[PDB]
């Protein structure tokens, strides 16, 4: 076992993010390009104007319910320590509409999480059977902000001709023109985080610095307490797994999980009687 | 109050007044990045990024941004080497998100941001004004001239351009900060100026759009209001509804060295 590299962030990030592999002989990814924010190759028109964003009138630190970013989620969802309230809805999570540039308040408001970056420390390392994979390095409690789903922004039509759909996030679950986030090219840490069938964190979408709702951008959130060495995890999706299924399955090895060869063959040996 | 800037800068920017019962100016939004009210189509491909190759901290002369500035301007410590054209400022292109190089690397100083302490203050003549709270030493970078992008077209059909800046393109885009600005919009004109404007790329290297950084052209001391010089075409502009009150020796635009230009014709 070897740190390959300090940081594949190459501080970008508030912190850095080393990378560890004692399965076998391969160097640290080098098939992409760390970025921090999201990009654009071909643009996306996103609406910036900056009188096109609701705002607030607080000139407290927006922990009162006066605040009207917070009531665009019915309420803020943010502790003063910046984690999720218990209550959290984490099957269904709100859209979070983060304080920004037009708004009254101060920078060090409570409603800036996302905007504010990466705290706790994590690894990338080689796992057994899944490739590469993101652990902890620290005790992370339920609710904290760990890192953004970023990548290059793209349309549906344009998602829809990438060979390779590995690290593709469509950002709304409905019918119509839905644009992505392809971490293929062009992504940060979490283009390395797997499947887990018992996930630890959660996808939400948040609004900082636009409004331009065809836009949220993802961010994971701790779904319960992580401990040092854990594997983060979140559901990719059944939709994810109707592609891939005949690829490849769940490796994830959890009594729960949904997508082993096993859980696949007992649901069809269901049908084949 | 204590900081204009509501925590967006690296440090804060006060505002004092002892001159006048003027409360600190509230007739603008301040804003620490550029923003846009219409569409600004600017070029973000991160494809069309120059970028260079360094895995050092980019003051090899390898470095492909250094000489897309013609070379990196910046020494050791941030700041503008002497050989720096202070007359005519050349393009700066700082490293970016396509390069290779580390986040910390010698070529990002703007992209940092304010580092130096200044003050907003009641001026005896001309409005308010912003001095360094700090000695600065001469080549430091002081703060970027954030404001509205708007087209040339949008300028025109504006009432006020006393915090309009043209990027001088040759279509034309301007920096408004009159609705929504930084610190940079109460710098005053001194026909003795001690900061100059230089046009430098980031994020994007899309030529319509420079952003604007102001370094020292000299040492400056505590206490010692900024200025630059707005230019000739803001003078030609302004000089029939106000006069130059800087009160420099070396004054080009006063009421007196416009007369006496005037009456030597
Ligand atoms: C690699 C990233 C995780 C796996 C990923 N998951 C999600 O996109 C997703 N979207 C939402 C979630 C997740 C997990 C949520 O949980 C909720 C959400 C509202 C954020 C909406 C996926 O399924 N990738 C295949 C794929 C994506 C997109 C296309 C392009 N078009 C055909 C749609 C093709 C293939
Ligand atoms: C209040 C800001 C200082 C004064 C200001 N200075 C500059 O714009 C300027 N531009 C460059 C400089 C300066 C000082 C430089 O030094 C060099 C540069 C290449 C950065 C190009 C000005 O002249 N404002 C009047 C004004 C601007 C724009 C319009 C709209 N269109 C007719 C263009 C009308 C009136
Ligand atoms: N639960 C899982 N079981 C098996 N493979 C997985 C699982 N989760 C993720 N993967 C693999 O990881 C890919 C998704 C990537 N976004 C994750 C990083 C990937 N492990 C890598 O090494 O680059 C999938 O297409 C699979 O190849
Ligand atoms: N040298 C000067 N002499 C007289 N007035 C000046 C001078 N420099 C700047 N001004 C004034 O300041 C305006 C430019 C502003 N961007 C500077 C901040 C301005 N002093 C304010 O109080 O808002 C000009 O239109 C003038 O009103
Ligand atoms: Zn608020
Ligand atoms: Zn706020
Ligand atoms: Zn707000
Ligand atoms: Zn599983
Ligand atoms: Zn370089
Ligand atoms: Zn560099
Ligand atoms: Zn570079
Ligand atoms: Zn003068």
């Amino acid at each position: 076992e070897k740190i390959i590299c300090r940081d594949v962030a190459r501080g970008y990030e508030n912190v850095p993010i080393p990378c560890v592999n004692g399965v076998d002989g391969e160097p640290c990814p080098e098939d992409y390009k760390y970025i921090s924010e999201n990009c654009e190759t071909s643009t996306m028109n996103i609406d910036r104007n900056i009188t096109h964003l609701q705002h607030c009138t607080c000139v407290d630190d927006c922990s009162s319910s006066n605040c009207l970013c917070g009531q665009l989620s019915i309420r803020c969802w943010y502790d003063k320590d910046g984690r999720l309230l218990q209550e959290f809805n984490k099957i269904e999570p709100p859209l979070i509409f983060e304080c920004n540039q037009a708004c009254s308040c101060w920078r060090n408001c409570k409603n800036r999480v996302v905007q504010s970056g990466i705290k706790v420390r994590l690894q990338l390392y080689r796992t057994a059977k899944m490739g590469w994979g993101v652990r902890a390095l620290q005790t992370i409690p339920q609710g904290t902000f760990i890192c953004e789903y970023v990548g290059e922004l793209i349309s549906d039509a344009e998602a829809d001709v990438r060979e390779d759909d590995s690290y593709l996030f469509d950002l709304d679950n409905k019918d119509g023109e839905v644009y992505c986030i392809d971490a293929r090219y062009y992504g940060n840490i979490s283009r390395f985080i797997n499947h887990l069938c018992d996930p630890n964190i959660i996808p939400v979408r948040v609004f900082m610095l636009h409004q331009d709702l065809r836009f949220p951008r993802i961010a994971f959130f701790s779904s319960r307490d992580i401990r040092t060495g854990e594997e983060l995890g979140f559901d990719y999706g059944d939709r994810f797994w109707d592609i891939k299924s005949k690829y490849f399955t769940c490796q994830c090895g959890s009594e729960k999980c949904k997508h082993s060869a096993e859980a696949i063959a007992l649901e069809q040996s269901r049908l084949a009687r």
